[PDB]
This record gives structure tokens, sequence and C-alpha cells, in this order.
């Protein structure tokens, strides 16, 4: 009864260097001294930096273009960073992106404006429409808020003043209203959660605060006006008179408690404490792994990982049977559209990479975000001259299905495949929300991309907001709100001349050469290809009638058929209900289709950019703007993808939301691309013949007949070894002093 | 390190007797008995019985009216029999539903017709169309074949005869064609697997044979034409003279090989010959069976089990915290619609009660359909005077998810609930489909319905068939076709008096208090309630817009919100996309949208009838009449669920069809109904404090803290214990000798 042998994974080499992951640690700390060492850039370090320096926002690999890497790939492209400067030493303060190279730093070495990825051309320069965020509180915020501090008091028993003693928390929308050069602001007042709990947006209490902070002189910002119930103030004196009038309406805020937090809570169930089902790996990971490279294998599918800070976790040159499917597949943006009655809740519409995935992509907690076997790779960020590492925050792992892959039976013999497939997964936990993102590969060919919501919602003040949500808790509405996550997946099936086909399953009434002059109701095929980008933005249809195919028509099978693959959504998905959104603007143009395919281009990278917040009306990527008549048939394609969902939250999103419901999730899957169905090449699989009460042979066709012992310990134990945020100082580079 | 104890599930009683699920044994045997010494109904036995006898076709518990049952359960209905008669002792032969009762069988007992549960009112009986399965080979399909045996030598090397030496198959259309009192075929022949293959489905031939065979007189029969290739031949005379004219396309078979088999296949990949990953349970069974009443708690919920011929599985008394939320669930019909530019094809409309799921309800193959460590229970079914036992049918496990149930992080702490949930599992295999049910239940309160799909598909000759599908081998095309089954769930949300409601997303631009003369592009709930069944047929929306909420307005929670649950297509759906079927006509009228709600009644249990394919223009259960303009404001409601696929197999569908993508499935799912989410009730949830490089605090809420070991031996081992289906004679009945 020997031990199961729970071996790593192999160690491999990739065929060719990766050339998307990002910068080595050298390779930051040496550009993070060059610019410092550049005076026309006149950078500020942020431990000396505040609000009216010049300060380096981000440094990181600039991806090379398409065109670089597949010559490199298919027959290595010179490295270069691309940086990112917060400019606040003046009135007009922006961000600015540049390209710094070529690397490795050298004399040769030179800067210049980056606008080539971009759709907006202003040398890579947009405004900052937020360079006073301290300032906006003590000058302003706080000062407003003490004017009404006795009124605070009586509402909610607290105030928001910039002390220790502060019990209120003010803050607001997200973008900033920027119609015709004004930057106005919306604010509410909300109540803190007890110590050590993060359940802040649980707790709004609905008093508003309109701002014009117009400019970087609080002597000029103007107090537009207040709403509470419904009623609007033009002015503080008028609100004040109106609140302490006898038969004014006070209502109660929203106080934390137990109901808000995520410990256990209530009956436990009959069993509980027992141990629940647990995956274990009894031969451990079969699969391959460059570490160095970041660069994995199993069975027939290989891939490189990349991740940077703004959509955090991608993939590059994922092939199928020694052959490309998909250049890249990556998270490109993740919108928090919300409604409401009131004036906060009604103009937030989060972008979430303005915050970045890549920051927030935490340790995972092993044995609960991923089972206990799996393998855990490393990812970080650079932030304040500083490179941040999560450890274990990516996690690799094989996982048996609970149904099996394919199966048929008869009254002689049954035969049965299992479902073994690989994922790849990411979790990022930008403030409130948790998103889990997974990579899966399957035995079938079938590539899935999956997101699944839970943490915090951002809740609404209850009063007036029946038409926008549920009321949920005493003085809490669980608002509305449309999760739209943009993927770019860029296809080169068996090259990079493709076609997308439309197969659409349709009823006819049609006559046949044997109906005899009768007709009957049936159904039919409608084939069509999409020619252009003027017919490239489309939405599944009703009653999941037409199948997406990304073909080659260049390259058909045997029997006439164009070789592809299917694009399904598996889990379902939604793109954005609010059309001509005042929050977005320009903003987010790619939330407004489920399918969207444009031509590729080397300076088409993204679908957006990180900063399309802070100039709504012209932002650095207008995905409207890719859409300009070009050709789609036989030529490079990229197919953006929406996963999304439309969240009315419920009293069950209290506390926290959960994963089994708030899931969104699309397929990509061979379609007439083999001969026949590939998982059948798996010697997982077996074929039990059976009669007269018994099985008279069992084929098991050379998988494992091993038996083994494992020792489960209690993953709990490994918790302890939760270390959090390796930080390691850039500038001065001091890689031998790593500290939290 | 001792070993892990993997107890059994728990033993209890169940509160009330299990008045659903079916006969026992012996009242089995009693009635057949009882049946045979009833002069009048003269009915022969099975071994004994031809094709013009009296013979029985069924006897199974008849499942009492919900308003007997409701008050057993609430505050012990006499159990009645439901028997079948197949009469073919007439030139008008006829099925005959009878209730035989009360039991137990006594001087007491009676037999009646049974109209009370059909919308057809004839006395329980509709037309047997196909009395004369034998003869319409012998002396019709044979003899004509044997006319052009020199021709289906020369195109296939087959002949379809009769006899030892038959290469080919002759079969065709279901239903078959029922136009204006005449009855009609349309037949191909097919190619036959090898010994021990079940692949005769892949191998059309692409010959038809249309014929009017009105009537129990072959002389009387007439051959109405022929077909191949697209052009159609009213006699044979002219069909042979076209074969052996210069010139004549004749066209090649489809010929069976390893292609169509479903044994390992092609390269073997890297590391698969190592044990893949493997669910264990610890502690074993986390749930309680009563194994007598087929009766089942797990966690907070519990439900009875039920088992019949024509639908197989079914769930009663579906409760959640001590309290019914549905008193009802089960699969009411499989629709397997198909077209093509062949009259075969395009004629087949299978609807599979006829058939039963029941019947193929077969053993699972242990750690392969389920887990390894799942409980199994035993399935019958009655057929030929005998009780045919399926051992092991249904399977019952926990399943750890692959991703938890909730989470949220911080800079500070870490927390995790872990998603355990519940599947109960049959297997159904009616020829060459594999149909997968399964029913979940979550931590969070959510109920799954599931489905997916395996098996041989139903092929289509390739030739003149392109716009009905894909040419997927040397002579196939992968055909086309739509499965819709069809669920009933009878909500009784706090009590029968429920409510559907409808809550949208949509957009709006509005005005507000805050606003100051400007409108906002934004978006709103639109809410209403279905009042009558004239409303009560509906669809998806566009981009998921509305959700549907099965609510009880008379029980609304503390904030004014009607307590109930949300449906939400999970896994994706689709009904039918043919309209106005001329293959179903009257037959299944459930088919056409995907969500439709009656007011509950006694006399319409289910929506389908097994020989509604018998009458297509009169059949037994006609959906359509169930809506007749009831109100459905607070008053009992079924909701009829329709899961589905649009398939048009293409050649990964070539040996089967594989279950990771032939997948439906809708959910349940609490909504306003409880305070809060009731997930946080469970101790398998952890907490995780940390700073400064290590965890300071793990809390994991008394959940197991255990060490143990186990030994992992090979599932294959216990394939060889597989014995299948353990038959019982019941008249004459002998018990103590079983055999297969
Ligand atoms: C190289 O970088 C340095 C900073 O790293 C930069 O010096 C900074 O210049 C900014 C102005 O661009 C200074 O900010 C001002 O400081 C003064 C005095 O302390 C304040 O009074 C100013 O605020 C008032 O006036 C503003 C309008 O002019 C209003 O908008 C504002 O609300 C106030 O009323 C303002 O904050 C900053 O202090 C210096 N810092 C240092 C260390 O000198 C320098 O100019 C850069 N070099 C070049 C060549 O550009
Ligand atoms: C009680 O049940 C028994 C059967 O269990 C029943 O006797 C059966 O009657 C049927 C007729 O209803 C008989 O079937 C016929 O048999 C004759 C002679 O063998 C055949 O020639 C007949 O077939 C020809 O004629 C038909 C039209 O009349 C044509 O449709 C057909 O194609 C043929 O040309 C027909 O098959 C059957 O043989 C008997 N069986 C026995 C054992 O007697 C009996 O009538 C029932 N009792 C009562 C009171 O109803
Ligand atoms: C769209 O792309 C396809 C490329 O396959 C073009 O069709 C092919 O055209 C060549 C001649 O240039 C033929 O020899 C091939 O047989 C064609 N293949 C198929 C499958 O049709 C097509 O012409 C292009 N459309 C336009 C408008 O240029
Ligand atoms: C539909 O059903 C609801 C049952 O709740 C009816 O509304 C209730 O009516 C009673 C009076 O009969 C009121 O006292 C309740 O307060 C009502 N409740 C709600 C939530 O409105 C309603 O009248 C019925 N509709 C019709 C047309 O009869
Ligand atoms: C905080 O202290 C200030 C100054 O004394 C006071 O005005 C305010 O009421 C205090 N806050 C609270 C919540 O008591
Ligand atoms: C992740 O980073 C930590 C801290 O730098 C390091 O100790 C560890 O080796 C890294 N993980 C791997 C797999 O190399
Ligand atoms: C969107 O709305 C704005 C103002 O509400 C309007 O000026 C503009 O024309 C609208 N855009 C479109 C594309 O309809
Ligand atoms: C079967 O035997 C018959 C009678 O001899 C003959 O006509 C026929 O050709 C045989 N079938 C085949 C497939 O050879
Ligand atoms: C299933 O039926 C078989 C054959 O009658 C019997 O031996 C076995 O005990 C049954 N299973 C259970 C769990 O009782
Ligand atoms: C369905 O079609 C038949 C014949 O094609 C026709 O007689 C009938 O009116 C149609 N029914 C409906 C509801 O349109
Ligand atoms: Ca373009
Ligand atoms: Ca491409
Ligand atoms: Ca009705
Ligand atoms: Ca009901
Ligand atoms: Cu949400
Ligand atoms: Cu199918």
């Amino acid at each position: 009864a020997s031990p199961c042998q729970i071996t790593p994974p192999q160690e491999i080499k990739a065929p060719k260097e990766n050339v998307w992951y990002g910068l080595t640690d050298d390779e930051t700390a040496d550009v993070a001294k060059w610019l410092f060492g550049r005076p026309e850039l006149n950078l500020t370090t942020t431990e000396n930096a505040g609000e009216w320096d010049n300060t380096i926002a981000l440094i990181e690999l600039h991806r090379p273009n398409k065109s670089e890497a597949i010559p490199y790939l298919d027959g290595a492209p010179t490295r270069h960073a691309h940086v990112r400067l917060n400019n606040r030493a003046t009135t007009d303060p922006y961000f600015a992106d540049i390209l710094v190279g070529p690397l490795p730093v050298s004399n040769a070495t030179t800067w210049e404006p980056l606008e080539f990825p971009y759709t907006r051309k202003t040398q890579g320069q947009v405004r900052n429409v937020e360079p006073d965020g301290e300032t906006v509180y003590s000058e302003w915020l706080f000062k407003i808020s003490a004017s009404i501090a006795d009124i605070t008091l009586d509402l909610w028993n607290g105030t928001a003043l910039g002390l220790e003693n502060d019990t209120l928390d003010i803050w607001g929308i997200d973008p900033l209203w920027q119609d015709d050069g004004r930057i106005i602001r919306w604010d509410m007042f909300w109540n803190m959660a007890d110590d050590e709990f993060d359940s802040e947006t649980l707790l709004p209490l609905g008093l508003y605060l309109k701002s014009d902070v117009t400019g970087r002189d609080p002597s000029q910002w103007k107090l537009l006006g207040w709403m509470y119930n419904d009623i609007f103030y033009e002015t503080t004196e008028e609100f004040r008179k109106a609140y302490w009038s006898p038969g004014f309406v006070k209502l109660k805020p929203n106080v934390d408690g137990a109901w808000a937090h995520t410990e256990q809570r209530g009956p436990v169930p009959p069993q509980d404490r027992k141990q629940p089902p647990v995956m274990i790996a009894p031969d451990g990971a079969r699969y391959s792994v460059d570490a160095e490279r970041k660069y994995v294998t199993w069975m027939d599918f290989s891939f490189y990982i990349a991740f940077n800070r703004d959509t955090g976790l991608s993939l590059f040159d994922i092939k199928y049977k020694g052959q490309r499917v998909l250049y890249e597949l990556g998270l490109q943006e993740a919108l928090a559209h919300y409604a409401a009655n009131d004036p906060v809740q009604s103009s937030v519409a989060y972008l979430d990479s303005y915050y970045g995935f890549g920051p927030y992509a935490f340790e995972l907690l092993k044995g609960y975000d991923c089972p206990s076997y799996a393998s855990y790779l490393n990812t970080s960020f650079y932030k304040d001259e500083e490179t941040h590492t999560h450890v274990d925050s990516l996690c690799l792992f094989e996982f048996d299905a609970d149904y099996p892959m394919a199966r048929h039976s008869t009254s002689e013999f049954v035969s049965v495949t299992k479902n073994v497939y690989f994922t790849l997964r990411s979790v990022s936990t930008i403030g409130n929300y948790d998103y889990m993102f997974s990579y899966n590969f399957h035995m079938d060919g079938t590539i899935g991309v999956e997101v699944r919501a839970s943490g915090y919602i951002q809740s609404a003040y209850y009063a007036n907001n029946q038409d926008f949500g549920y009321q949920i808790h005493d003085s809490l509405s669980g608002s509305m709100h449309d999760h739209v996550l943009n993927f770019k997946a860029d296809f080169d099936i068996l090259g990079p001349n493709n076609t997308i086909e439309l197969v659409s399953v349709v009823p006819v009434t049609k006559q046949f050469s044997w109906s005899g002059n009768k007709t009957r109701n049936t159904m039919q095929l409608g084939r069509s290809f999409i020619h252009s980008e003027d017919e490239a933005r489309l939405n599944w249809g009703f009653n999941g009638q037409t199948q997406l195919h990304v073909v080659n028509q260049d390259k058909p099978n045997k029997f006439g058929e164009p070789r592809g693959y299917r694009i399904l959504p598996s889990a379902g998905t939604a793109h954005l209900t609010v059309l001509n959104s005042s929050n977005l603007v320009h903003a987010a143009h790619w939330a407004e289709y489920d399918v969207q395919v444009t031509r590729q281009h080397d300076f088409e990278p993204t679908s957006a950019h990180p900063y399309n917040s802070q100039d709504i009306h012209n932002p650095p990527v207008d995905f409207s703007t890719f859409f300009n008549g070009e050709s789609l048939n036989q030529t490079d394609l990229v197919v953006w993808l929406n996963l999304g969902m439309h969240h009315v939250p419920h009293t069950g999103d209290l506390p926290n939301t959960v994963f089994t419901t708030a899931h969104s999730g699309v397929a990509f899957t061979p379609l007439n691309y083999l001969p026949g169905d590939p998982s059948r090449e798996t010697v997982n699989m077996v074929r039990v013949d059976y009669s007269d009460g018994a099985a008279t042979a069992v084929r098991t066709f050379g998988q494992s007949n091993e038996t083994c012992s494992v020792v489960l310990q209690p993953v709990e134990n490994e918790l302890w070894s939760y270390q959090g945020d390796v930080v390691v100082r850039k500038f001065p580079y001091d890689p031998n002093d790593p500290f939290y």
C-alpha cells in the first residue's frame, strides 16, 4: 500500500523567449534610475512627492507588435518599456504615455511620446481629472461637512471632519461629470464599517452634495447643491433651514452589523462539520511548465502567460496539436454601470483598468480558491518605485469534472470517457468586487473563458429608489448594475487569413422533389459570411438560433467545409443595457454589443485605455473608431467578446454576492476542424461488456491500474503561511531587503 | 495516520409514506394476476402473444392527485394502479388507459376507463398506429427490397431480405405520416454495424421508399414511390429502368469503421497514462436516506424520489429549511425534431416517452458516470409481465465545486466559503441518445436542473443535403435537429397561492429632482405581474434583460417585497425552431416557448402523453388546451420549462457527441426570500488575517481539522461487478428465480 506520488509539473524549456510577460526586476530598476536622470522629465519620487510634482505612474514592458512577434515565433523583438507619467507640476495636469528603449538600458536608450496604439492622437497625453485627491477633502468636502456637522450628528450620530473621531466617510462618482469644460462631483455620506470588516459599500446614508471642482484653485470651486429624500436644495442655507423646520422627514442610517459581515452565521446544518469531498491528484501534475518563461503545456495544448497592471492575466500563442488557434486571449476592460434615483449611484460607471486588475491580484487561499494540489505561480506589478509581488496569485490545475466527457450504453456493453480538464485562474479584488477569472482547456479541444463575481455590492440608499432596485435591508437598496467585461480573442485559425461565418437554424415552409406539390413546415441552415466591419457588430440571436464561427475559407477539409472554431456563450452573457450612456459618453463603446469583429492592426492592441475615464468626450482609445469599413473576408481578424451580467442585488447578496449565480462565460470549440472528436485519444476511458448477470470484459485502454495511498492534512494548515504582498524597492534598487 | 472513515449515508425514516414512487413488486404481481382473470379484457401473455392479441403494455402506480397528497403531507391516499392495454384483437387496434383499484387487490377491486388526466376525452383510448411491426417487414418491406436486391447489391454490396446473411437494414420515420385517415411510411436503407458496435445511426445509404400502410391487410398497401439523389420515381419499374440506364449516378455507401466506434483512437497525449485527479469523500456521505421510502435529506434540503416508465426520474415535496418550494419537479417529454432534404430525416420528430426513459435508465459505470463514493439507488420498470430492475441506476453525491461559493479579500484579511453541493443523477440511453439528467442543490439555496447529451447522432445521407447540415464523412451528413426537453416545476412558494413577476432591466432617458431640467440616458427596473394564462407563454428576453420570478404576493418580507424564487437559464436553453411543424401537428405544443405558466389542476398532471405520436391530429394530451384564460394572480400555478439545444452535428460529433458542449440547464434561486445569503451558515469557510509577511489568525469556524488516510483502488475493479438488468417474472409471480 505505497503512498501516491504527487509529482510536481514537468520542467520544460519553452521553444521561444516569452516576449510578452513583462519586465525583469533589473530592467524595471534600470528604467526607473534612467527616468530620474532625465532632467527634462523633472520627476520626483513618490516618497518625496505630493500633489504638485511629476511622478512615475507605471513602468512596464511595452508588448511587441504582432508583426514582430509572429516571425520570431514562426521563423527576438527588441524590448522597450512603456512608461506612464503623472505630471502634476502644472495647472493643467496630465498623464503621459511614453516609450523607453531600446533595452537593456544603455547610452543608446531614448524616450519618446507613444501614440501608435491609441486612437486619440495627442502624443500619448490625456488630462488628469483628479489631481487634487487630498485638497478636495481638506479644503472642500470636510469644510462643507463641518458646515452641517450638527445635522450629520442629528441624522446618524456621526461626523466627517478629517479627524481620528470620524465615524462617517464621503465619496461619490466615477467618472466625474465632464460637461462643457467643467468638472463636476456628486458625493454622498457613508457610514464606516467596524474595525477589520470591509462592509462600507453596504452603508450609504443618503445625503448628496454637488460640487463644481473645475481647476486646481479651491477658492474658485462652487457648491452646486444638496439632495436628500428626493428634494433638491441649491444652497447650504436652504438645506439647513429646511432640515430644522418642523415636519422635516429624517430617514434612518444603515449601521454595520453581523448582517454585513462574511463570518459564519445562522444554524449549522446537519452533518456539515464532517469533511466535504476533496479533489486530490494521486499522480500529481500531468502538465509541463517553464517557470522562467511562464510557459505551459497540457496534453495537446500550450500557451504563454502574460501579466500587466491594467488587465492582469493574458494568454499568448495558444496552440492546439502543434498549431496556433489564438495569438492572444485576454481581459481588456471591466464595466460596472449603475443606475438609481440618486445622483451618485446614477452616475457610477466604473472602468476597472483605471484602478488596475494586476495590483489587486492578491495571493489565493490554497484549497479554497483552487484545489490544494494546484501549482501556483507568482505575479508582480510596479507602483511607487517598487515591485510588488503577489505570491501564489495564479493557479494551475487539472480537475476531473463531475460529469463524464462522453458515453454510450447498449443491452450488451457500456462505454464512458472521463472529462479531465485544465484550468488557469486569477482573482482580482478591486475594492469591493471579487472577480474570479478562469481559462479552461478540455480534451475535446474546447477552450473556455469564464468570470464569476462575489464580494460586496456597491449599495444604494433606500429612499425613493423604488424604480432602480429592491429594498434589501432596514435602509438599504440593492441597487442595479451591468457587469460587462471585454475580452480580446485574436483567432488565427490555420493562419492569420480568416472569415467569420454565421450558421443559423431558421424556419421554412419548403417544397421537395419527393413532396408532390405539397409543402412542409420544417427548418433549414442559413449561411452567410461577414464581409466587412460595417456589419461586424452583432448580438447573440433569438432562441440561440445563430451560431458564430471563426473559419479559414482557404483551408477547407476534404468535404469542402471551411475549418474553424465555434464561439458560443456557454454560461450566458450580456452587454450594456444603457443606450448612449450619459455616464460613459465615448469611454466604453465596446460594451454596446455581445460580439464585435475588427481587422487586426498593431495600432489597435487594446479595446480600452485606463484613463478613458479622464476624458470621456475624447478618450485615448475610442473603440467606435475601429470600425471603418475594412474587409473581414479572409484577412486577419480579431473577435472582441463581452462576458457580462445584469445584476439587481437582492437580500441573498447580503453580506456578499455568490459565485454560483454571478457567472458568465464563452467557449471556443472546434467546428469541422478535425476528422473527428479528439477526446477519443485519451486512455482515461473504459468499456464494459456484459451478459448473464456479470461483466465478461473490462477494457481500460492503458490507463493507470495503480493502487496507492494519500495522507489528507487539513488545508487550513497551509493558510498560516499566507504572507501576501512582497515589496522590493526599485529606486534606489534594493532587491536584498524585501518587506511588507 | 488513521484511515478516513467513509461512512455511508445516515439511515432515517421519512415523515410520510412515499405516495408517488411506484408499485411494490407484490402489488404489480397481484394486479397482473387480476387483469388476466378479467375475461372482458380477454388478455394474452406476451410469451403467447403475437400481433393480433390483447396484451398489457404497462402496469404502474397511478400517482395520487395533489388535492389528496397535500392534506396527507401537511395534516394516506388510497393506492390505485394505472394500466395500459395494447388491444390488437381487432382491425382498429388501440391503446387503453384504465384505473385498477383500490389496492391492495381484493374483492372490492375494480377497473374503469381513465380520461381524467388527459385533454382528449375518449375513455382513455387512442389508436395504435403501428400494430403490425413484424408483418410490415415480412409481407411488405423485405418483399419490396427483394424487388431491388440486384440494385442494393450493385450499390452497396448488400441485401435486406430477412435472412441471416442480411448486411442492410430498413427503417424510417417517427411519427408516421397521418394525413386524412391514411397512415404513410417513408423508409430508408441503412448499413449494419460490425458485431458488438452500436454505430448504425451513422450509416445511412440514401434510398427511400414511400408506402401507404393504411389498415392491417398488406394486400391493400401501396408503394407510393422511391427517392434517390433528389430524384423521385412513382413506381419500382421506373426506378429499375433508370438505375440500369447508362449515365445513372451511383453514390457511395457509409461503411462502418474505427471512425464510427467509441474505442480509444489516435495519439495518446503527454502524461495521460498517469492518474488524473480523483474526487474522494474522507468522511463519506454527509446526507440522509430512507431507502424503503426513497427519501433524501441534505443539509437544509429534502425531497422524495419517484420513477416511472414514461419519464424516468421525478422529485416530489422538495422542501428548503422545513418549507416546501416545489410540490413536483420532473421530466415531462423529450423532443428530437429533425430536418433535411430527404423525407426520412425531414419527417423525424421523436417524442421519447413513447419508448420511455425508465426502461433505458441502465446501471451507471461507477467512478465515471458519477464519483466512486456516490451512493447508488435502484430503479425498476414493468414490461412483458416482468419487473426489470436496473441496479445502481440512480446516483447521489456531494461534490466540491472547482470554484468557491463566495470570497472577499482586503489588504489585511481574506475570507472564502467552499462550494459543496448535492447531486441526484440518472442517465437514460434510448437507442442512440444518451441523456444525462442531474438535479443540483447548493448551499445558497439554488436548485439546478440540467441535461447533457452524448451517444450517437442520427445521421443523414450526404447527397443533396447541403441546406440541412454539414458533410462530416465520406458519404455522411451530420444533419440537424432541435432537442427540447420539457420539465414540470410546480412551485408552491410559501403555499400554493403564487404569482409570476417579470422584473426587467430596460433603458430610459429620465429627468430627476437633482437633474435641473437635464435628462440622463440610464436604465430602470420594469415590473409587471402575469395576470392570466392569455399572457403566460413567453421566451427569455433580448440580452437577458427580463428576470422571471415565482413569488407569493400575500407573503412579502418586512420591506414590502414579495418573497419568491428566480428562474434563470444558467446553462442556456432553446425551444423548437420549426413553426407549426408538419411532423408534430398538435403532438408537442409545449415545445413552442421557453417558459409557460398554467394554473394547476389535478386533471393536468403531465404536459404530454406517450402515444401523442399515434394520433398527432387528436393527441391524448394537447398542451395548447391548458390555456383557457384562467387567472394566475395568487393562485396555484405550474411553471413548465424547456431545456434544449440546436444541434447541427459536425465532425467532432464522430464517433459520439460530447457532454461538454451538448448542455442545457435552468436554475431556481431564492429571490428576496431570506433575510440574507444562507451559504454563510456553513462551517466550511475560512478567514485569514495577515500582516508583516505572515498570517496572524486563521479562523476555520468549527470545520473538520482531521488528518486521515485513504487507499485509492482503481475504480475499474468495481466495473467487473456490472450485472445490468435483473428480471423477475410477475405473472406467474416468481420472485425467487431472477435472471437475465
Ligand atoms: C520640476 O518639478 C517641480 C516639482 O517636483 C516643480 O516645482 C513645483 O511647481 C509647482 C507649480 O507647478 C508648485 O506648486 C505650487 O506651489 C506654490 C508655492 O508652494 C503654491 O502656492 C501653488 O498653489 C497655489 O497656486 C496655484 C496656481 O498657481 C493654485 O492652483 C493652488 O490652488 C494654490 O492657490 C502651487 O501648489 C510646487 O510647489 C513646486 N515644487 C517645488 C519643490 O518647487 C518645478 O516647477 C519643475 N520644474 C520645471 C522647470 O518645470
Ligand atoms: C380474445 O382474444 C383473442 C386473441 O388473443 C381473439 O382471437 C383473435 O382474433 C383475431 C381477430 O381479431 C385473430 O386474428 C385473425 O386471425 C385470422 C385467422 O388466423 C387471420 O386470417 C386474420 O388476418 C386476416 O384478416 C384480417 C382482417 O380480418 C386482415 O387484416 C389480415 O391482414 C389477414 O388478411 C387475423 O389475423 C386471431 O387469430 C385470434 N386469435 C385466436 C387465438 O383466436 C378473440 O377474438 C378475442 N375474443 C373476443 C370475444 O373478442
Ligand atoms: C472572399 O474570400 C475568398 C477566399 O477564399 C474568395 O473566394 C476564393 O476565391 C478564389 C479566387 O480568388 C477561388 O479560386 C476560390 O475557390 C474561392 N474560394 C471560395 C471558398 O469561394 C472570395 O472571392 C473573396 N471575396 C471577395 C469579394 O473577394
Ligand atoms: C392579485 O392578487 C393580490 C393578492 O395579494 C391582490 O392584491 C391584494 O388585495 C388585497 C385586497 O383583496 C389587499 O388588501 C392587499 O394589500 C393586496 N396586496 C397587494 C400586494 O397588492 C390583487 O387585488 C389581485 N388582483 C385582482 C385583479 O384581483
Ligand atoms: C469629533 O470632535 C469634534 C471636535 O471636538 C466634534 O465637533 C465632533 O462632534 C466629534 N465627532 C463625533 C462623532 O463625536
Ligand atoms: C514568488 O516570490 C517569492 C518572493 O519573492 C519567492 O520567494 C518565491 O520563490 C516565488 N515563487 C516561485 C514559484 O518562484
Ligand atoms: C447621445 O446623447 C447626447 C445628449 O443626450 C446627444 O447629444 C447625442 O446626439 C447622442 N448620441 C447618439 C449617438 O445618439
Ligand atoms: C443472401 O442469400 C440470398 C439467397 O441465396 C441471396 O440472394 C443474397 O444475395 C444473399 N445476400 C448477400 C448479401 O450476399
Ligand atoms: C438492487 O436490486 C438488486 C437485485 O434485486 C438487489 O440485490 C440490491 O439489493 C438492490 N439495491 C439496493 C441498494 O437495495
Ligand atoms: C399549420 O399548417 C397547416 C397546413 O400547413 C394549416 O392548415 C394550419 O392552418 C396551420 N396552423 C396554424 C396555427 O397556422
Ligand atoms: Ca478597422
Ligand atoms: Ca486573427
Ligand atoms: Ca388553464
Ligand atoms: Ca404551484
Ligand atoms: Cu454585481
Ligand atoms: Cu443532438
